[PDB]
């Protein structure tokens, strides 16, 4: 039953397993390098083990020490985005289950694909630099040598030396701070993660960070300028944790802290254990974007406890998390709201499938990422096709109470483990043994392995959606003589979420006539809305509908923050508009060197540069 990880060049788990990492490192802002030692505790899974291989990417290796002596190693040739395999020659052959410690001395490259280094001028405070990591999926190898596969789980401890005026945090419990004895201009911050994790959950931030308590087990961390606003925005965090624990079982990670990154953070959120990272584009002022928090919270079970064995099975992580997320929002705001969010997600799945094309391999639920960069394959598919399968199964099997019973048992069953789609399906069948006939009605081959929209669409309550659709249809069907009829009162009874969904519905039929879009600004003043989700869709609608006045607005939003969800389509839309095309390419070229490395790579590909 061989399931090897085709995104990793390291020895697989059937050969050896990393049990622990002790990281001692220093963050050198002058050189943009992290230097140090990664001591890996490795357990052989084989008799007579004499060598092993680790993943690396743009790492400089100084030496490898085992039993107090330097040992032989070799770096193989680079394999594109996978990096370079590092083979280490063990000094003494190991027995099955024998453990040794391998201490590797390394330095990262300034171009590390895991890291973004920000100058003082790129930060809020303008006086100090800043560093943040993003390891998921396969970027941990760009920080340190490791078996860079989610099929292996390890604990870790870390000591990190930084300039003394700065603060380091990690995906771990804080374990104190001291002056660095080898350099009094520096401080050492210490961390312990006692729960076994996949290495993609390793995370580091260094900057001028302050904190505020917002719940019994939560501090919010940011630069001083963002602390007050972040505390309010995310004040529902503890209530969401309590609901998540009801649904998933005990929260095992101790603290649930939040870090609000600078605007170039590439994602909305990342579920780094003990310390979720979020985008500052969540700071709407009204908590309207807090489903992202419910999402990250939910990953403390689906993803962080039960983990995809390889990235081909990423839907397990994401589909289940979206499912749990939408129940948290449903508990807080009602079942009609859960159905509204669910139906929105279907619409986003439509968009993604239309974008890739209905036969495209990246629209399958289970994907084959052999020679595919996970960053290139990344999309809403695993989120929303995954969620749709689960919601479909929920409806098939007797409803949300019953299906939540399965979700909790699933988490319990696979906690601290890494699993495949077949492990999930096998457990679903075991749990629901008395409804196997119902299960055998699902077209498993199509749902799991075929491209395109799923073979069946679930049932959705339409209550909160109907007004959005009605208003969108009024606009699309409007002729010039109907434009006068529209007025600000049209929006009176729409929540921000419904305004967003109005825009999403309308954007699905873009372009609209330019005069329509001008009238929309005239009566609805969407240019004034700072909500990032809303503004994003409004500017897309304006650019796709060829409104030249929106060009500087779209360029501004694309560059002043860097969440790929917003930055990628805005740049792509600006490139497809002949009036803005040359400026879109120029702007990307001018900014590229100060962008996040992954964002830079993907925008370049989108724009067909280099
Ligand atoms: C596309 C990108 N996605 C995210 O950031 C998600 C976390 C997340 C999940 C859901 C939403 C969401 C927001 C509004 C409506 C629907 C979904 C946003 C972010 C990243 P994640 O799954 O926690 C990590 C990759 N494991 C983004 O939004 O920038
Ligand atoms: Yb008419
Ligand atoms: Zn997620």
């Amino acid at each position: 039953p061989e399931i090897v990880d085709t995104c990793s060049l390291a020895s697989p788990a059937s050969v050896c397993r990393t049990k622990h990492l002790h990281l001692r490192c220093s963050v050198d802002f002058t050189r943009r390098t992290l230097t140090g030692t990664a001591a890996l505790t490795v357990q052989s899974q084989e008799d007579n083990l004499r060598s092993l291989v680790l993943d690396t990417k743009d790492l400089t290796i100084e030496k490898v020490v085992i039993n107090g002596q330097e040992v032989k190693y070799a770096l193989g040739e680079r394999q594109s985005y996978k990096g370079s395999p590092m083979e280490i020659s063990l000094p003494i052959a190991l027995s099955k289950n024998q453990e040794i410690v391998i201490e590797i001395s390394f330095e990262t490259s300034p171009k590390s694909s895991a890291l973004q280094w920000l100058t003082p001028e790129q930060t809020s405070g303008k006086e100090h630099p800043y560093l943040f990591s993003q390891c998921q999926a396969i970027h941990c190898r760009a920080i340190l040598p490791c078996q860079d596969t989610p099929s292996v789980k390890l604990t870790y401890t870390a000591e990190v030396s930084v300039p003394k005026e700065l603060v380091a945090l990690m995906s771990a419990i804080r374990d104190g701070e001291t002056p660095d004895p080898e350099d009094p201009s520096r401080k050492i911050y210490k961390f312990i993660q006692k729960v076994p994790i996949p290495c993609y959950l390793i995370a580091l931030v260094v900057g001028a960070l302050e904190s505020r308590q917002i719940g019994p087990r939560t501090l919010v961390w940011s630069e001083k300028e963002q602390v007050e606003k972040s505390a309010y925005e995310f004040s529902e965090t503890e209530s969401m944790l309590k609901i998540a624990e009801d649904l998933g079982g005990p929260y095992v990670w101790g603290q649930y802290d939040l870090l609000v990154l600078p605007p170039s953070f590439p994602y909305g959120g990342m579920e780094n254990p003990c310390l979720t990272f979020v985008t500052p584009t969540l700071l709407a002022g009204d908590k309207s974007l807090s489903n992202v928090i419910a999402h990250e919270i939910s990953h403390s079970w689906t993803g962080n406890l039960v983990t995809n064995k390889t990235w081909d099975h990423f839907w397990l992580n994401e589909g289940h998390t979206v499912y749990l997320e939408r129940h948290i929002c449903g508990r807080l705001f009602g079942e009609k709201f859960r159905h509204f969010n669910a139906l929105g997600g279907w619409g986003e799945l439509q968009n993604s499938v239309k974008t890739f094309g209905e036969t495209h391999p990246f629209t399958k639920l289970v994907v084959d990422l052999t020679d595919i960069d996970p960053d290139v394959a990344y999309s809403s598919v695993p989120y929303e096709k995954g969620f749709a399968l689960l919601f479909y199964l929920e409806q098939l099997l007797g409803g949300p109470e019953i299906f939540l019973g399965f979700l909790k048992a699933y988490v319990e069953k696979f906690s601290y483990k890494s699993i495949t789609t077949d492990d999930w399906k096998d457990f679903l069948y075991s749990y629901f043994k008395d409804k196997v006939d119902v299960l055998n009605q699902v077209d498993w081959n199509a749902w799991l392995y075929s491209p395109g929209l799923p073979p069946i669409k679930p049932n959705y309550d339409m209550t909160l959606t109907n007004a959005c659709i009605a208003l969108s249809q009024r606009w699309i069907t409007a002729k010039e003589d109907d434009l006068n009829s529209f007025n600000a009162t049209d929006l009176k009874d729409l929540s921000s979420h419904q305004l967003n969904e109005f825009l999403a519905q309308t954007l699905q039929r873009a372009p609209l006539p330019l005069g329509h879009i001008k009238r929309m600004q005239e009566v609805y003043n969407f240019n004034a809305i700072n909500n990032s989700e809303i503004r994003f869709r409004w500017l897309r609608l304006c650019i796709q509908s060829k409104w030249e006045d929106a060009i500087p607005l779209a360029l501004k939003m694309a560059t002043e923050q860097g969440r790929m969800k917003f930055t990628r389509p805005l740049f792509k839309d600006l490139a497809a508009f002949d009036k803005s095309h040359d400026q879109a390419v120029r702007t990307y070229q001018e900014h590229k060197a100060s962008m996040h490395p992954v964002t830079a790579m993907l925008v370049g590909k989108d724009l067909k540069v280099d």
